[PDB]
């Protein structure tokens, strides 16, 4: 539940922000926190702010901060 490097802490902070409730789990679905698309919007323009972009349809691919993790294609060998 916990998050591990410094990025997914950095990550659920600004969830935490956006959903109005701290300590936000890497496990937990955005959809069932009450993320409305508004509250997407606000992720999305947050986002472009401080950091890189995200897209309103990979939100809901990737509902979770672990899928968003692995969804660093954006930016093991």
């Amino acid at each position: 539940v916990a998050p591990t490097d410094e990025l997914e802490q950095q990550l659920a902070q600004v969830w935490s922000h956006v959903l109005g409730i701290p300590q936000m789990g890497i496990d937990d679905h955005f959809l069932e926190r009450g993320g409305d698309s508004i509250k997407v919007m606000q992720l999305i323009h947050q986002l472009k702010n401080i950091g890189l972009s995200l897209r309103y349809d990979q939100l809901f691919t990737h509902p979770t901060i672990r899928q968003l993790k692995r969804l660093l294609t954006e930016q093991l060998r």
